[PDB]
């Protein structure tokens, strides 16, 4: 009799944004990428056996979208540093910025998707999510995600690591290489770390999905990140 | 003087189906991945043997998709592609239909003009193809101002000199003397794509400046 509070998700998407730099700055998102993967697709990998386990192979159907976003402020020394983006190099490639067109963008890769639909995010409470919540509330258009749940994967996998803990790092970077022994690629890029994030989500894919279900919160419920 | 000025971005892409073109073939999956021209510009000019793989420019917008048919795939076309019908369905992918023309139109309109498509056989399936699915469906093409080329044209202009498979594989081979490993897919397909057109990124784009045609040209694989 107890049921989960939104139902069992049927598609996670698994998203990273890079930005300008850290909250106290109001950053402004520089990329963006998505994945979405199927839950039957995830429950297919094959299961993880031996210490350490392979790296999962990615499903073979997916949705992918990455885009770079041209902000309206500059990108800190450091946030440029690790990104590799720049305002001045992303205008001199004629980027856009997050505007209208881009969150009907977002939707019509939204609506391709069957719901219920939940995005997954590394911090994403603490930063993803309040900031894409910031970029969308400056349009004219509804929210593309009103519909669309969240969830973060530190407490996913913090959950899932117990089930197999203090000043253990849950970095992405640190999980990755503690469940695989190898060290991820393409770190601190958009898809690279959406990439890196599916594999780590890939480890146990029945009680991922288990523990996704019963934490999905609506997005529309993410408190924006700063305000006009 | 070009025909259509120069190419401000090229979009590499690649288009999987159920068959070959008498089978009236419909689309599996799209890639598409876009790069502005000062994006090749900058890759390294390595003047090695053998050069190193470029890696793609840091500043790339990228879709790929895996879309419902409404015909089963071919043996040989599941084999090759990975992909089927029933699986397609079984997780939920939808048809090529309006919805995906507001998100490839949305797409574009993120890119700086002109655009050229750049496919690998592109003149001969996955232009003609795309066409055919565009016309199917009550929304304007999204492409009808964009241009194209095919970049199998292409690396045969740029490594002739003034018997040789013309294969994405074999061609990958010959210009880096190893072995692609990017996924068979069509992202995989895209990226291997990018990587021969980063040889020579100089003489690619010059060539396509040159070649570029519009898209609405292209005629349709099969009608109606
Ligand atoms: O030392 C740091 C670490 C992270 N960030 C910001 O954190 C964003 C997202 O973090 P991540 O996805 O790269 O881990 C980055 O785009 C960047 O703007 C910084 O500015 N300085």
């Amino acid at each position: 009799s107890q049921t989960l509070p939104h139902g069992h998700m049927q598609t996670l998407i698994f998203l990273d944004l890079e930005a300008t730099g850290l909250p106290s700055s109001r950053p402004e998102v520089t990329e963006l990428c998505l994945l979405a993967v199927h839950r039957r697709a995830l429950e297919n990998t094959s299961i993880s056996q031996g210490h350490p386990p392979p790296v999962p192979r990615p499903p073979r159907v997916v949705d992918k979208l990455s885009l770079c976003i041209a902000p309206g402020k500059a990108c800190s020394p450091g946030a440029s540093e690790i990104t590799g983006l720049s305002k001045a190099e992303l205008e001199v490639q004629g980027r856009q910025r997050f505007d209208d067109n881009l969150a009907i963008l977002l939707r019509a890769f939204l609506q391709r998707q069957p719901q219920p639909c939940c995005l997954v995010a590394h911090n994403g409470d603490r930063y993803d999510f309040p900031l894409l919540q910031t970029e969308l509330a400056r349009l004219s258009t509804p929210s593309p995600l009103d519909g669309t749940f969240c969830v973060d994967s530190i407490a996913a996998l913090k959950a899932l690591e117990q089930a197999s803990g203090s000043r253990k790092s849950y970095s992405l970077g640190s999980i990755y290489t503690r469940l695989y022994w190898q060290a991820p690629t393409d770190s601190h890029t958009a898809e690279g770390d959406v990439l890196t994030l599916l594999s780590i989500c890939q480890w146990k894919p029945q009680a991922l999905l288990q523990w996704v279900d019963e934490h999905a919160r609506p997005f529309s419920t993410v408190k924006p990140m700063y305000g006009t």
